[PDB]
């Protein structure tokens, strides 16, 4: 299918083996801002799913479809890979809306749906919203949407700044050389550290921050779920160029990312930025193996760069240089290994 | 090859994509008490080494080969089937002992050594000892050893003892009791309450615990890797009938694991008892979904039955009954799965 | 002379330029723990000085025969290399004591003494005691010494404790990383990180801290100045076996002194220990480039070897291992060019 | 050579002994100001460099030689005459361009080039300019240039202006009334308080301050490089004539200067003004001997002569009196003795 030439076997296998747990659907059904934010967007804009068809991409425990059903939909397809699927079934028939919700096992670039449908639903967010690669999946549901469908959410923007954080730099560093020393019981690690800090700095670092160590506005990258194709999602390259706002050493670069769901009614937007209230998705830093020096009004310019690969994530390339000194970073991180932090 | 047909193949990719992480070997090196224990045990018996061929089967960064060149090893071949193999080949060059440790890349199922070794070295341990099925990969490597050779470490005890522990038990309630609400945004979630309890319970948890939570003396299940064969681990019975010292609700079997390097000069214990300092391994209990009272001087009898599955563990079978009363339970766990308590 | 043998006269027309400021006088003199503790030694054995012929090395301001003077010596000659002579002299006559103190300008190794002494006395000691080589100069004048003449100070302690100190190591560190980065002002500097760090790690750190930070219980050297001569300074070799207290990274050793005035009444004692208060020399830290883990009740050994130089210092050789991992660790300083931390 | 003829061998081995060290290299390098508007004026004026044969005197770790790397120079001496030059020679060849820069270890007095140059550039400005004495390198360098050649930088002036700082006159004698006390531990040291207050007004004071305590627009000395002899810098008489623009006591002048690197395409200015930021070479300051009330409107008038010794710095002499007063001061300095008193 197009899933399974995008996906190695055994990244498949362990991914919707985690999905299959009702203690995972339990934590994103918990976090509260992003659960009742899907509500919210979905119930005040009732007159897009009054009467109308839906298909719910990746249903989970069926969460999204029974919102759409409050708010009147007349039909509901919810698709979801994993064993999940019979646990949304059971609670399908204990909610009485066996009538409305129809549970489809499978992944949606693989099962048939009977009709095309009105309005797409989901939450194909990863980390730095791409992880996972769900957002392709979104995307090829498209198949199934009727001429001036909508999508819930609407757009994605991805934002990134640069950032300042010395104990979070050198707690990574401090890992990194542990195989610097020269005599580990008797035995020298040392020709090994420079793949050590490749390996850790190859991270990114999920966790939450406090808004004062960016040193900069962030810059938005924008997706349009309405326009894209899947096959923008398989190179991303997002240009930035900072106007540093303070001196210091840049550690790396924060990213956080906003949805918006642009209903009939109005829009609703769902945040996971640091200034806004945290949700299961924290933020994401990656940092630099070699922190860049700038000063207040100078700018930061480069590329991050995300091509996707068959473990459903990203091989991340950050390219970034002070205009004014010429002092360059280069970094590669593997997004599908963060390190979680946050504690 | 024997490796490939007892694993599925994405468990393998998993397993040593695992490995290949330098942050995970570093994890394992750092374990003082397993390190230091091995370096001790090689050291001290050096007469078991001085001049010998051995075998390190799994050898990682290379450290416990090291070790061997340490005490006199005349030549190693240190197999490797992680892309861990290339860092510790790295390793060997840089501290200029290519002459007498070779780095063999692959499975040791799978690679052929040039001739017949005077002693395998391994840390082939998992949780519970036997998780990973590494064991059985030691085991496998008899083939390369001489008639009358050694294996370091010689033997392997499990122990399983029964404890209480109530708030252990409860925890899981309170976490399946997310399920048990009428109107979770307006959806009953109450149906999948009972899944939610059994998926919780089928989780071996890992973590260490007071060992005046235990209510008898240990029982002890032994493996000698000088006379086990491979098909001897795909089904471990493991009878037992405790002599109950405590009066209390038994909400499960806690188990930890010894093994013993038997040299020339002295026998080296290795230990992961709740009452010796803690180690990577920490413990693991097996929780009971309905406990069992028993007074003290009762005896409680069962098995523990491990079946070998193709994901690199075991499911775990535990029957048991206080005779006296002959109150009974019986619970099935998945090891590949175990829950990380620990803080 | 013995000097200019063992001197380079370009290192000895700065040291002496030092000691011809009156402000460095000043430093010594208000250090109030020294010089207060010489008063005492000197006027609390009285009878080592009543009507006795003394000789001062290195007088300086003249201090220390005002308090020979004070004690009721009868001659007083105090040799001085600086300009300082000059200033002594004005204090000679301002103080009335033209007629038992007689400054001789010159160094004690080339100057001509008109008669033996029953005396000597002398503060020659720099950093780590060793530093400036003064004391081959104070062994050298007992040429002058009359047969079961006194040495005040009569020995010299040098201490060493192994210690942890990870913000002090950092601070070093952090320093020598700055050759690490690839790209200042568009620069590779990373070649000479190796370099940049053994630069730094050369430097003796002088500054106080809080014992907390010691390991284990320190082991002295004694230079008995009775008895040693000028050559046995040349080479110092200090072997050293720590019992370790704690558990943690050792950085380095930590040095200090006490030297002990053993006089005809009692014996009085200047240190500058830890756990002491205070005085202008500090004590002073070697670091290695890379700690060395240890465990309560290991033993650390090794060897501090201290090698005169002709620039009146010493190249500090340290060598250290864990006895129980064989973890090892090879340190070179350059005592003549420590870094002065304490603020 | 000049070199050895204008400088005591014990000077010189001491100062390329302090350049010697990355510590010190990394000190220039890290004045941000310093380094940061050398690649400015080097990159801005890139035609001045594109395919150009370049020289670079006194090269230290290599970085101006980058610089003119970087701005397209086709080839670039670096004379370097501290052990510096190996280290700049390793990062030459770690950056790739042993094509375009070569290292030439040496005294640029006493080294061969083998061909003319079109433009030299150097960083040879010490405290107030002058110290060092390192211009007249630089201006000896001119035997390479080739007629019309450039030099960057192509300017320096030395800016004097009288100051008012009535906490640093008197801090001279509070420091040196430790001397006036009749019985320091029973000694009268009263005698010794003139000479001290004499040697703390020899040295000038290195600072930064407060542009309030300036009486008076700065006047201006200027050497412009294209033009002045090595001969020029042997005696440096700077009349001043200050229209004072405050009213009160006036304890001394300070010191600060500005180079002007005046390329092809536009001139860029080096400051270390109080009004600037601050750099490595902070300001200085000599205080007069005795205050001189001057009101705003009145003119102090006089000279300050440098006169260049064989320590590589000057003999600083001020004269100055107020014009319509006739009231009058001086002082004697020694430049190479300057008291560091910035925290
Ligand atoms: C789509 N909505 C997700 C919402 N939310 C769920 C929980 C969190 C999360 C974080 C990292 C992950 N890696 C894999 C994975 C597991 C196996 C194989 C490949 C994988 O990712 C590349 C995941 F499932 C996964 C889920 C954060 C995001
Ligand atoms: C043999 N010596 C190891 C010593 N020590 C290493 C770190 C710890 C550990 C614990 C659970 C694990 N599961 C898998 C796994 C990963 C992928 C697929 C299947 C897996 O287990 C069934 C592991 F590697 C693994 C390693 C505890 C034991
Ligand atoms: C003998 N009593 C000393 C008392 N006390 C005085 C002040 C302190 C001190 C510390 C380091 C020093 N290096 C040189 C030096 C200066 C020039 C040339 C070589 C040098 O040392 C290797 C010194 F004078 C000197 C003095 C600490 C000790
Ligand atoms: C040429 N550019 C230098 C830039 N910058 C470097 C660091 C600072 C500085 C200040 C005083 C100094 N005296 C000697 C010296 C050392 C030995 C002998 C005689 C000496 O001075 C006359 C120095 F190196 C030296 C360097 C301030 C200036
Ligand atoms: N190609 C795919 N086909 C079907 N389901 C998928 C696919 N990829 C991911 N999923 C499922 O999508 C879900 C992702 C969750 N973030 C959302 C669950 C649910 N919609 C909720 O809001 O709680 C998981 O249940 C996945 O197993
Ligand atoms: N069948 C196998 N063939 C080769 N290596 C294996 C096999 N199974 C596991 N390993 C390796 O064995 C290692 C197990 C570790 N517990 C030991 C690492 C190392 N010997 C140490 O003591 O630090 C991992 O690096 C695995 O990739
Ligand atoms: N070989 C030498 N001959 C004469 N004086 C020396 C020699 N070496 C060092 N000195 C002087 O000894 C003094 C050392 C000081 N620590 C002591 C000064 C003085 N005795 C006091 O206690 O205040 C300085 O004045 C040195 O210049
Ligand atoms: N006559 C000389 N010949 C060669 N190098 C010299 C001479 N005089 C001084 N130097 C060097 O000039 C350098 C002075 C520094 N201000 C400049 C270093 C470097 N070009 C930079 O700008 O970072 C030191 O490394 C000295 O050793």
């Amino acid at each position: 299918s197009v899933f399974s030439e995008r996906t190695e076997e055994s990244s498949a296998v362990q991914y919707f083996q985690f999905y299959g747990y009702l203690s995972q659907q339990q934590n994103m059904m918990q976090d509260y801002v992003r659960t009742g934010t899907y509500q919210r967007a979905i119930l005040q804009n009732h007159t897009d799913f009054k009467d109308k068809i839906v298909l719910d991409v990746g249903c989970g425990s069926g969460i999204l479809s029974f919102f759409a059903a409050q708010a009147g939909a007349r039909k509901i397809y919810a698709v979801e890979a994993s064993t999940m699927a019979q646990h949304a079934e059971v609670l399908v028939k204990s909610n009485n809306l066996t009538d409305r919700i129809v549970v489809i096992p499978g992944k949606v670039e693989e099962v048939s749906l009977p009709e095309q449908v009105d309005i797409i639903i989901s939450e194909p967010m990863g980390y730095m919203l791409f992880n996972e690669r769900m957002l392709e999946s979104y995307l090829h549901a498209k198949k199934y949407l009727k001429p001036s469908g909508n999508m819930f959410p609407t757009i994605g923007d991805v934002h990134l700044a640069p950032f300042t954080d010395e104990q979070l730099y050198m707690e990574q560093f401090t890992k990194a050389n542990f195989w610097y020393q020269p005599s580990f019981h008797g035995v020298d690690l040392s020709a090994l550290r420079g793949a050590a800090v490749d390996e850790y700095f190859r991270q990114p670092v999920v966790d939450t921050f406090d808004i004062r160590i960016l040193m900069a506005k962030s810059v938005k990258y924008t997706v349009n779920f309405l326009e894209a194709k899947e096959g923008d999602l398989h190179r991303i390259e997002i240009p930035f160029k900072f106007h540093m706002l303070h001196s210091g050493l840049v550690h790396g670069l924060a990213f956080w990312f906003d949805v918006a769901f642009i209903g009939s009614i109005m829009t609703v937007w769902l945040s996971t930025a640091p200034t806004e209230p945290l949700t299961h998705w924290y933020q994401v830093r990656c940092l630099f193996q070699s922190p860049l020096f700038a000063k207040a009004g100078d700018t930061l310019s480069g590329t991050c760069l995300l091509i996707a690969n068959k473990r459903q994530s990203y091989d991340i390339s950050i390219v970034a240089q002070v205009d004014q000194t010429g002092s360059k970073s280069s970094n590669l991180l593997d997004l599908k290994n963060p390190f979680f932090r946050y504690t």
